[PDB]
RNA sequence: AAAA
RNA sequence: AAAA
């Protein structure tokens, strides 16, 4: 699936010019037609600054005013139906109004918007045009794209192209080439940051500190993350460190994460004070890093949702999860660890024993006086530590035990063992 | 070490205004003086475009023109002269003259320039200003900056701050606030690229096929790299996959890497045609991804050179190297592998046994089942695979051998063994890309 | 070329 | 420690 993203400023002030790109030529005031003609994208995203808004009655009359004039202009040069328009929150003192807020709200807002548009299934071919955006909006849009495509690259092949035209110089211009300024095959980069302190999800820009303590107290998100923070960090660690059984058991509730983000989102929007006479928007809450982390976490969950197999969690299923999720030395580590448990299960099967609800240490046949659960042993053995995992073999009549054992041997963490592992993986994620 | 990097356009076109930043305030046409007042950097880097220069009698009269005008502008404003100026190869047809070539030249040029500036020892606090920058130069400077800092963050703590001022609107503007648009603890990202084909180092932009083929065919770099490729990729993989013995045995020659980057950079430089009459700069050669990879490879080697030692490689040495290079489950896996060989050395020592030039499989006491060398076992055992490693125990008189065996036990790849590991690690680096 |  |  091919995707085109473009960073736009004040699209009206652009002049009639012609553009060359990929054995084609075009005439008009923007690059989008000839980009759409050569690239043939399955979908197009237009990131604009809201600061081009003129009518200041409220927030919906700014998001509307801007969307009216955008859709007018896309008709003028024929950009078709397959188009999403992200009106990011810009800032500054302009001719037709004022806009005050955190500069970084544009990143978090566009991160959030992109994370609902970019597909979570199949391979991605992403095309980015920086020709006519603001310096900071184009930079923040770029970083927001790469942050999400990095997570997408875990499960799928992701290629990224960035474009920019020859500079438009008004007095001496004949035609502007669309120069390719980047081509990269995007590296798989799973979420590798903990969830921050419960002060870094929404922050007060121009809100009184006593009023903040009031609204922070009413948000059900921060109270529900008080419980789940450690269970979610355990899942983040599962991908980063190669713990396939922890990946499955700690798999987050996607409906629940949707609702946390929706609440922080509409809480932010509802703190935007619009004065129609002073012509001045004021975003009194700013998005914190924690909002970013939840959006990246939800995106990583959607990307990997296909790998959440039905219980019980057998060796054959853990191999299958691992083969999709991990690469390099991590994948081979996990395969040797599962292979060890499988070979033991084969030996048992040949003797006609099928141990049920046996600690992994007893299954592998360990000495006593090594029951302490260490970081080293949890991370070095793909999270399959001898003192925190319980093994079960569902009894069957073997014919080819070397093939059957993997399907019939099931692993789970003991309730005590899962809390120790959560603590270890969460701590290791914070020391990073 | 605090570093300020600043993306600039036509500084002569900018209007006088006021800037707010970190409690202090500033009158002037540029953000740099207040950025310096508040951040108090140890060194400042200004990144701007060739396309500002006005003298086409030579390519070196064109850079000293831009440099002189930049030096004069720093006098006009409060800014100090403690600065490096990077004049990147820009594109476009302007009134004062024309500039043609690959747009991606700016990326590779700035990457190269920054690799010679960014210190390869100590922690790094990096501050990046994009207010005055032009779109592509700023994206490409940001990109090149992050790519090098990611390699730096393997050995040292690196923090990245990014700034952009409120947008400027004529006469409405009283004071432009300088916003922080990024604050990042830079993740350790070792190089995960193979060296590409000999098509992708220098390419012809505007040059006859035969003249290019002559220039390409004159490069010592491409001939040497043909044979050196696999050892360098084996080294790249050692950082990525957690193979501490391969890191030491395959540590590249910095002199040769320096030599390859100088040659390709001079070939590119010398292929710039400056037409004095009709005011035109044509860069007849373009940099390829291969140039970028080499610049990054040398930077990573400079960053890690402090870990290298002479040929006898002890378990204690592999421990201390691993604890600097590796993190997460990769580090913990390496320590378990070393721990196993250490614990076997302790056992041997208590018996008064000190085996020499013995295969690791015989050292650990293995079956005759599996002699084949597989990617699975090479990558899962931190490259310490039983059929490619030789153990040597330097004889001593033990008293507390649990603490003594580490220094007196040494690991070597066999000549056959090392070639098997080079293939597996090289192939795995190319399959993972 | 601080809204190609 | 069936390369724990």
């Amino acid at each position: 699936m091919k995707l085109l993203v473009v960073s736009w400023g004040d699209f009206e002030r652009w002049k009639e010019t012609k553009y060359r790109f990929g054995g084609e030529t075009s005439v008009g005031p923007s690059t989008l037609p000839i980009l759409q003609k050569v690239i043939k994208p399955d979908w197009t995203v237009i990131v604009l600054s809201d600061t081009i808004g003129k009518d200041f009655s409220s927030v919906e009359t700014l998001r509307e005013d801007v969307r009216n004039r955008v859709m007018d202009f896309l008709d003028r040069i024929g950009a078709g139906r397959e188009v999403d328009v992200i009106i990011a929150p810009g800032i500054g003192e302009f001719t037709h109004g004022s806009f005050r807020g955190s500069a970084m709200d544009a990143y978090y807002y566009v991160l959030h918007a992109l994370s609902e548009i970019i597909p979570t299934k199949g391979d991605l071919e992403v095309h980015f045009d920086s020709t006519h955006g603001l310096n900071y909006v184009t930079l923040l849009t770029y970083r927001a794209l790469k942050d999400l495509l990095g997570i997408a690259a875990v499960m799928n092949t992701v290629t990224f192209y960035a474009y920019n035209s020859d500079p438009f110089v008004p007095k001496i211009t004949k035609e502007l080439n669309i120069n390719t300024i980047e081509t990269t095959m995007v590296k798989p980069t799973p979420l590798s940051e903990p969830l921050p302190g419960f002060d870094e999800y929404l922050c007060p820009y121009s809100m009184e500190r006593a009023e903040f303590v009031r609204l922070k107290g009413s948000l059900n998100t921060l109270k529900n993350l008080r419980k789940e923070k450690k269970k979610l960090e355990a899942w983040i660690g599962s991908l980063l460190f190669g713990l396939p059984l922890l990946f499955l058991e700690e798999f987050p509730d996607i409906g629940r994460l949707e609702s946390y983000i929706e609440e922080l989102a509409e809480t932010w929007g509802g703190a935007i004070a619009v004065n129609a006479e002073e012509k001045a928007v004021t975003r009194r809450l700013a998005f914190g890093s924690g909002f970013g982390t939840l959006v990246k976490l939800l995106f990583q969950a959607r990307i990997t949702r296909g790998l959440l197999v039905e219980e019980p969690y057998s060796i054959e299923k853990l191999y299958s999860v691992s083969d999709r999720l991990f690469r390099g030395s991590t994948l081979q580590r996990v395969r040797v660890e599962l292979g060890k448990i499988e070979d033991k299960a084969i030996k048992y099967a040949r003797k006609g024993a099928f141990p049920r609800d046996i600690p992994l240490r007893d299954f592998l046949g360990f000495d006593a006086a090594n029951r302490e659960v260490s970081p080293r042993n949890v991370l070095a053995h793909a999270g399959l530590e001898a003192n925190v995992v319980e093994v079960s073999m569902e009894a069957w009549e073997p014919k080819r035990p070397e093939e059957e054992a993997g399907r019939h041997t099931h692993l789970k963490y003991t309730p005590v063992g899962l809390k120790k592992v959560e603590d270890i993986v969460s701590r290791a994620l914070k020391e990073s």
